[PDB]
Formats: C-alpha cells, structure tokens, sequence
C-alpha cells in the first residue's frame, strides 16, 4: 500500500510515526506550525507543505498528531474547504466530548473521522510492542487498516468517536497517576538521604511484580467488581486504609506533597465510613463512582 | 534450623509466615487476639499460648504482624517484664518515626528490635518470589538471618529502624497509589458501560509494559533525577500536562472522584508555573519535595 499520507504535528511521535510511514513506502505530506522542526522528516522523504491547505490536498489520509484537540481547530480552520472526501484521524490526547463533537465537525466539513490512542512512546512506533486504540465508523477504520497498522497494531472498539479517546484517558489515568507515585515515593526516600538511583530500582522492581500479586491466591479484581465480589480474605480495607494512613504520615514528615497520598487515603476512609472496611480493596471503586 | 519462634498477629500474613516457618522446622507459638483464628496453624503444628506472656516466653525471636504498632503496645503491654534478652522483629505498617521510638521501647524493656516490611501478599510468602526489608542493628539481623530467610528474601538496609518502615511506605505509596488509579481508570471506563472484566485487562497489560516503556529512547530516570537531567525530548511535561487536563475534565464529566487526578494534574501544573513546561516528567519531583 503507498497510499499518500499527511501528517500534521512533528512533535517526537509525529516524527517517529512520519518515519515509520516512509520506510513502508508511504509518500508523506508534513506540515508543522513550526517548519524548521520538519528538517529531520524532510531529509528522510518527507515533503513540507507550505500551507495547511496544501497538506490537506496532498492525500485521502490525514494524522493529526497534536497536543490537543484546540491544536487540530487551530491547524486546520484555514483548509475546512479542503476537508471534503477525506479521512481525519485524530491521534491526540482531549476529553472524550471535546472528540466526539470535533467528529462532528469533520462530517460537516464533508470528512470522515476517526479516533486513535498511541499506546508507546516515539522509539516504539512501528515496532511489534507497539499498539494504537481505535473507535469511529467501521468501515472508515477498514479503508485504512493496512496503512494505520504501521504505526502500531490497531485495537479497535467501536462505532463510538469518544470511546479511543475514553480508553486512552484511562489509560493515562494509571500511567501518570502511577508515575506520580513513583516521583512521590522517590521524593520520600530523598528525605532520608536515600538517593533516585538506589529508590527507583527498587520501586520499579516492585512495580514489574503487581500483575503477578494482583494474581496471589486467586483473585481475579475485574469479573470480582463485575459480580459485587468484595471479600476481603487475603487483605482488608481497614489492614490498607491504615498504610495509607502511615503514608500520609510519613509524607508530613517528610514536608512533602500531601495531596496525592491524601486522594488515596480518602478512598479507604470512604470505604470504612460506608462499611465496608473488612472488603478486599476492590471495594474502593465504589466510593470512586459516587463522590 | 530448628529454632523456637513465636509469632504474635494471625492475619493472612501472620498465617502465612507460621506455615513457612513450621514448614521448615521452627517450632512456632503462636498469639492472637483471636483465639479462635488460630485453629488453622495449630492444626497445622504450632502451639497456641493461652496468654501474651507465655507467648513471649516461649522464644528467643517475637515476631509481630499486626496492623499498626499501637498494636504491637496493646499486645505486648501485659507481657514487658518477659522481654528482656529477647529480639523483637515488627513486620507491621506504621510512621518511620513510631518504628523508631518503638525500638526505643524495646530496648527499655532489655530487648534488640528489628524493623521489617514484607513485599509481597500471604501466598507468596516463602516463596522465591518473596523478600522483605529489614533495618536495625547489624549484629540482631545476623543472628537471627537464617530465621528470617523463611519468609522471604531479605533486603537489610542499615542501622536506622525507620528505613526499613520507610522503604516499605515508599513502595506502598506507589502500590496503593497505582491500584487507585487502577480502580479510577476502571470506574472512568464503566461510564461508556465498558465492564471491569473488560478494562482491567487492558490497563494491567499497559502497566506490565511500565519499565520498558520508562526505558525507550535511554532514559534512565533515577540518575536523571540525581543529575537534575530534565530534557523533554521525547515528552514534555506541557503536553503531559494536558493529558492530565484531560483526565480531569473526563473525570468531571464521568461523576468520578476529583481528587486523585487533580493531584496529578497540580504536580504538572506546579511545574510549569516554576517555568518548566519544557522539561520531562521527571521534573515534577521538585514541586513534590517543595509543596
Ligand atoms: N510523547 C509521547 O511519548 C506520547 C505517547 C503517546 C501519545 N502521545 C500524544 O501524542 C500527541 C503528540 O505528542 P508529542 O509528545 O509528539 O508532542 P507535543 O509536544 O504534544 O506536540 C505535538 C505537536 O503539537 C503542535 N501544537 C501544539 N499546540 C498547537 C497549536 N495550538 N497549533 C498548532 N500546532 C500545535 C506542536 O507544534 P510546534 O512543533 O510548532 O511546537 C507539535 O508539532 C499528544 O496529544 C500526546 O498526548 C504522546
Ligand atoms: N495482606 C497483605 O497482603 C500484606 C502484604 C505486606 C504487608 N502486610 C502488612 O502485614 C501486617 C499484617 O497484615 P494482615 O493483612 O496479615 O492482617 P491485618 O488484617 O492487618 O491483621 C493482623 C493481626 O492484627 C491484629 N490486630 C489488629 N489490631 C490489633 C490490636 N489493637 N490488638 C491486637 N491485635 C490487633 C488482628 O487481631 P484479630 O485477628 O484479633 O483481629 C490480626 O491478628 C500489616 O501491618 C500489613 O500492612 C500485609
Ligand atoms: C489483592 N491485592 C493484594 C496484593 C498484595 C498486597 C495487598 C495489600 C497490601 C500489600 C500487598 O503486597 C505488598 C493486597
Ligand atoms: C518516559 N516518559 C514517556 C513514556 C511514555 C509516555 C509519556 C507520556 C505520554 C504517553 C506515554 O506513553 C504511553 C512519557
């Protein structure tokens, strides 16, 4: 397939997805806001257009790989006359409405529309680890499959324009939630004299074993959450609550940020509060969906 | 070998350990403010003392699994005559600083004190999967190693009685933190009607590819961290802050507890008011050790 393709957003996944794109034989279109930043693409096949308008005209396929949603409003107000018989698929973080309604907009500019989540960072794209969420008109998603893969396996999910983009928000949901602790735990340690060489290892090494002790003694937490499954046999609410007591403890004496382990304190205290503190942790969500 | 050991808290963990141990060959007696919850390691070999004192009395090594170290008071209270000689090793959560004054206490009362965090849940004890941090003094951890190595690994830090227990809120301030991400992201995908059975499969299999993803491009973080090296190249904290922006806001609009992904959202926001929005994500460290 040497489907001509435009790019839009040479950010590094911009960059690494354009890369990828030509060394499958794809002719690529870029156009950036800042072209200077086009130079590396450009001397790999890349061609710069000089207008947003003439990006748009170069193919049937238009990425757009941008910080935010505003960002493909801002890219491609010039070139709406150009939109009509084309493919847009957004592969930039925003909220799930602000996807779907900029879905919308493409339909009345005469475009096709399709939502993407990157799922790995630029020097993953286009490799076997890569993947990419997908969710929009089937039949869209279809007429490019062959293309799409390149930058990553695709998962799609469905007709709904919001739901790549709720998946993806989820997704970053835990991976910065999770780094955040791994700064705050570092920070911690830190205090102690202990330093960010000696403390992450540790920590990550912890991390790499969670899928496994998520697993210990047959717990299974999703289809557990599912059924209403809260025993709390191998750990209670109250056993966690109270570390994440200590946490926050330790985390005033430390004169760090309180408000991340606070926000994790609280789901165990809801949960005691409404009873359940002898439940396995899973029980937690249920204050998490009613503030 | 074949050493006595009473073993004071039967929890899973508690459970758990005076299996290993029998298993092995220690004779263990057993304690529990529950009598009753006794029966299944008693079945098992280990002698139930009737009374904290006989408890103590039985064994040159106390270990306690309790839920927090006022618990480790209630217990032992009755029994501080008979401690004198003994060796106290707390395997229970608390402050760094109730762990040090802790044992301070023992030492009034004629007893050596080990401070213990175990890294792993009940079924994974005495497994090789298992290890625990130790900290306290050189010459009590050696002694009493080969007891210990029972349970799991271990990972002896040094002489401060408060490191172990802060190593151990450090790693579960990344583990709490990251399976209340896991449940808001879970709660966040319930919205759109996506299940827990589907959602969770898909956030762990994110969170298993963690490391290597920290790794891609030759980032090494704890020593970036140590060297203040923040580069942004292959991700910005403003671009990570709008992610961040966007969980909010779906989160917003989901009904779902704010305050977990606003204390994400402010460690960026901090950051790039500090006028580091060019920086990687690394960078939020220093807005975390500075609130
Ligand atoms: N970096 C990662 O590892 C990673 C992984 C997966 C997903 N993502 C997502 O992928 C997208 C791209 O991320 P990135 O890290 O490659 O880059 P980024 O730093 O988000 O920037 C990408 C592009 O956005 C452009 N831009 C931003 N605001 C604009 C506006 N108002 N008008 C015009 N252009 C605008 C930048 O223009 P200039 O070049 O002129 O500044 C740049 O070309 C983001 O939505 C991000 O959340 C990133
Ligand atoms: N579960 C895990 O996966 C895990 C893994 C690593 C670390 N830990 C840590 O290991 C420790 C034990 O946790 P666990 O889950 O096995 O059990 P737990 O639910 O924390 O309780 C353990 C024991 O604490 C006793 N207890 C609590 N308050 C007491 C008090 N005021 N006076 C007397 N006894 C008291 C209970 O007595 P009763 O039986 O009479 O109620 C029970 O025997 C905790 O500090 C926990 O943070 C747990
Ligand atoms: C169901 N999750 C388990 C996994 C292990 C664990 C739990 C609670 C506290 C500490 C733990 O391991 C360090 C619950
Ligand atoms: C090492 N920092 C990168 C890792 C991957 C990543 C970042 C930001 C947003 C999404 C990402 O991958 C899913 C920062």
């Amino acid at each position: 397939d040497r489907t001509p393709v435009t790019l839009i957003g040479l950010g590094p996944m911009g960059q690494a997805m354009t890369r990828a794109l030509l060394a499958a034989g794809h002719p690529v279109t870029v156009w950036n806001r800042t072209p200077a930043r086009a130079a590396g693409v450009v001397a790999d096949g890349a061609v710069l257009a000089a207008s947003p308008v003439e990006a748009v005209e170069a193919g049937d396929l238009v990425i757009l790989s941008l910080t935010d949603y505003q960002a493909m409003y801002d890219v491609l107000e010039p070139a709406t006359g150009s939109l009509a018989g084309r493919t847009v698929v957004n592969l930039s973080s925003d909220t799930p409405d602000r996807t779907r309604a900029a879905a919308d907009w493409a339909t009345e500019h005469g475009a096709t529309f399709l939502t993407g989540g990157v799922m790995i960072p630029a020097p993953m794209v286009g490799t076997e680890e890569a993947y990419v969420y997908y969710s929009g008109p089937a039949e869209v998603f279809e007429k490019h499959r062959t293309t799409l893969t390149v930058i990553g396996a695709p998962r799609y999910l469905g007709e709904d324009t919001g739901l790549a983009q709720l998946m993806y928000q989820a997704q970053l949901d835990v991976f910065l939630t999770t780094l955040s602790s791994l700064m705050h735990a570092t920070a911690l340690l830190g205090t102690a004299g202990v330093s960010a060489a000696e403390s992450m290892p540790e920590l990550i090494g912890m991390l790499r074993t969670v899928p496994a002790m998520l697993e210990a003694g047959g717990e299974n937490p999703g289809a557990d959450i599912d059924a209403d499954k809260h025993p709390g046999d191998l750990s209670t609410i109250t056993m966690m609550g109270a570390t994440a007591d200590h946490i926050v403890g330790a985390s005033e004496t430390a004169g760090i940020d309180l408000a991340l382990p606070r926000a994790v304190q609280a789901h165990y205290r809801r949960a005691i509060e409404n009873g359940h503190g002898g439940d396995n942790w899973t029980r937690i969500i249920d204050g998490i969906r009613s503030p």
